[PDB]
């Protein structure tokens, strides 16, 4: 739809910061701090497909919207995942251990912007089209 596409990361603000706040190693993170990632998306009947592509680790999840998920994230955690349109906004909470992290996809002008908040952390990463 407005999200389908092939974005590529132009910007980020507080990610270390971030995977820090959900536990993540050194190696991990060192692996996605200068990561520059595409973000493909794409849509098929009522399946949603994201993909992330970078040099050192892909990962993909398929959803339907409001339906709880199974997802093994880039980090190793397996969380439980539920994805909904709310406003035009993809929001995204997966929960795990008694945990929760929401990811926020918005298109803003010419950006795909993504908001992730762990607790007390804000992250911004901020893609364009390919
Ligand atoms: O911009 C996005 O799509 C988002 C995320 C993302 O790109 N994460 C990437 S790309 C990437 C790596 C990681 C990574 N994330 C984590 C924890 C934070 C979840 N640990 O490693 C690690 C291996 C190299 C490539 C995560 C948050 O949701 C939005």
């Amino acid at each position: 739809d407005a999200f389908v596409g092939t974005w590529k990361l132009v910007s980020s603000e507080n990610f270390d910061d971030y995977m820090k706040e959900l536990g993540v190693g050194f190696a991990t993170r060192k692996m996605g701090g200068m990561a520059k990632p595409n973000c493909i998306i794409s849509v098929n009947g009522d399946v949603i497909t994201i993909k992330t592509e970078s040099t050192l680790k892909n990962t993909e999840i398929s959803f339907i919207l409001g339906q709880e998920f199974d997802e093994v994230t880039a980090d190793d955690r397996k969380v439980k995942s539920t994805i909904t349109l709310d406003g035009g906004v993809l929001v995204q909470v997966q929960k795990w251990d008694g945990k929760s992290t929401t990811i926020k996809r918005k298109r803003e002008d010419d950006k795909l912007v993504v908001e992730c908040v762990m607790k007390g952390v804000t992250c911004t990463r901020v893609y364009e089209r390919a």
